[PDB]
C-alpha cells in the first residue's frame, strides 16, 4: 500500500499556498480523502490533469479545485467541510480550522 508523505507539504497551485501535514490528520482513513475513482482508490495529486485541475475558484464542477478543498455538501468531506464538523460549535476552533485567514490554513 501507498506510504503517507513527510509532513510540511506543500500544496501551491495558488497565491493562498497551504502546508499539509499528514500526520495531523492520521485518525482520518487514507481513501477519505485519496477517494475511490472508477472503482479504485486514487492517489494521485488532486489537481492532475482530468482530475481537480480547473482553477477557476467559482467552479462547482468535479474539476473545481478550490470547490474540492473549500466546500460543503461534496461527496466526499472537503477540507473545509470535515474541518466544520470537528468545529462543532467552537468559535475558536472554527477560527483555526475553518477562518478564510488567521487560521491554520492561510495566514
Ligand atoms: C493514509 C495512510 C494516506 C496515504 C498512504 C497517503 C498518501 C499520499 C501520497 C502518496 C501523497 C503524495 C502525492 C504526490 O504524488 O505528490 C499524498 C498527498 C496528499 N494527501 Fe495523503 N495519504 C494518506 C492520507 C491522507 C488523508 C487522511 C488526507 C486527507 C485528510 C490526505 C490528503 C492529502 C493531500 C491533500 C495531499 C496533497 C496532494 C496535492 O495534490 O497537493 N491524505 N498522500
Ligand atoms: C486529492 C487529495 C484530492 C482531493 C482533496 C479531492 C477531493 C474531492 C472532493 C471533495 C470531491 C467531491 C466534490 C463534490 O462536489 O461532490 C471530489 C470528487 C471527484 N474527484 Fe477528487 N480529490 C482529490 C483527488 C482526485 C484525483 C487524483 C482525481 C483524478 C484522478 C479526482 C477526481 C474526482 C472526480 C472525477 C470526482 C467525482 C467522483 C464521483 O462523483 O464519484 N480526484 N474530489
Ligand atoms: C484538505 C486538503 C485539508 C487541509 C488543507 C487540512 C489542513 C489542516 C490543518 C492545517 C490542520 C491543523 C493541524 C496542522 O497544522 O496540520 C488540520 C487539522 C485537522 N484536520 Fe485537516 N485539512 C484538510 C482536510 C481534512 C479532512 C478531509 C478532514 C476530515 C475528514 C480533516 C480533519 C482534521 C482534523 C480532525 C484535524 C485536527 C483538529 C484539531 O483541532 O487540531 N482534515 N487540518
Ligand atoms: C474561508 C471560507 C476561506 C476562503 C475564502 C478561502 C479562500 C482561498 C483562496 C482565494 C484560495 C486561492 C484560490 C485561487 O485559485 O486563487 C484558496 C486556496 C486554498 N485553500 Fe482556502 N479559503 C478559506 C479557508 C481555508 C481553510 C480553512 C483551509 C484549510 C482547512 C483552506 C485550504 C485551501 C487550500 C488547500 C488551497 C489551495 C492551496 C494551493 O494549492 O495553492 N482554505 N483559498
Amino acid at each position: 500500500a501507498p506510504k503517507a508523505p513527510a509532513d510540511g507539504l506543500k500544496m501551491d497551485k495558488t497565491k493562498q499556498p497551504v502546508v499539509f501535514n499528514h500526520s495531523t490528520m492520521k485518525a482520518v482513513k487514507c481513501g477519505d480523502c485519496h477517494h475511490p475513482v472508477n472503482g479504485k482508490e486514487d492517489y494521485q495529486k488532486c489537481a492532475t490533469a482530468g482530475c481537480h485541475d480547473n482553477m477557476d475558484k467559482k467552479d462547482k464542477s468535479a474539476k473545481g479545485y478550490y470547490h474540492a478543498m473549500h466546500d460543503k455538501g461534496t461527496k466526499f468531506k472537503s477540507c473545509v467541510g470535515c474541518h466544520l464538523e470537528t468545529a462543532g460549535a467552537d468559535a475558536a476552533k472554527k477560527k483555526e480550522l475553518t477562518g478564510c485567514k488567521g487560521s491554520k490554513c492561510h495566514s
